[PDB]
């Protein structure tokens, strides 16, 4: 069963963003059904899938923490930050794009967890 990989691509992938402001993550953040309530802190991982899936292996991660795996590779990211006291909708999201390393968690060689904590800041 692949499901959890299945909705980590529907949390954290998008392989071809359109320009990625606030807008960008006020509409993704809804598309994706992240919104119900507003999810605090998400990041999109950008690119090809191959390349995500190749973390799980040692062609392109090392192992990290406690039974975690970080990239070898740097990712086009972009992180859609909560803003305003409320957790319910209309979500207004502040996005900030960025490039460096992921932290994912993998399972039979596929990524079902995003570790958030290094997109904080």
């Amino acid at each position: 069963d692949n499901s959890r990989y299945t909705h980590f691509l529907t949390q954290h992938y998008d392989a071809k963003p359109q320009g990625r402001d606030d807008r960008y993550c006020e509409s993704i953040m809804r598309r994706r059904g992240l919104t119900s309530p507003c999810k605090d802190i998400n990041t999109f991982i950008h690119g090809n899938k191959r390349s995500i899936k190749a973390i799980c292996e040692n062609k392109n991660g090392n192992p990290h923490r406690e039974n975690l795996r970080i990239s070898k590779s740097s990712f086009q990211v972009t992180t859609c930050k909560l803003h305003g006291g409320s957790p319910w909708p209309p979500c207004q999201y502040r996005a900030t794009a960025g490039f460096r390393n992921v932290v994912v968690a993998c399972e039979n060689g596929l990524p079902v967890h995003l570790d958030q904590s290094i997109f904080c800041r």
